[PDB]
């Protein structure tokens, strides 16, 4: 069963056994790991418009 991401706007589903999981928390790219900090948009894959 796939997981959301921790962006409450990202509609990415990922694994907690792949993805950046730093402490129970899963992030999809490093951008939704940051936390999208200063610049606009988005995880790296289409279309996903997820600030943090
Ligand atoms: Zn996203
Ligand atoms: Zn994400
Ligand atoms: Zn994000
Ligand atoms: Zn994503």
């Amino acid at each position: 069963t796939l997981v959301k991401c921790a962006c409450e706007p990202c509609l990415c589903n990922v694994d907690p056994s792949k993805a950046i999981d730093r402490n129970g928390l899963y992030y999809c790219s490093e951008a939704c790991a940051d936390g999208h900090t200063g610049g606009s948009k988005g995880c790296g894959h289409t279309g996903c418009n997820c600030h943090g």
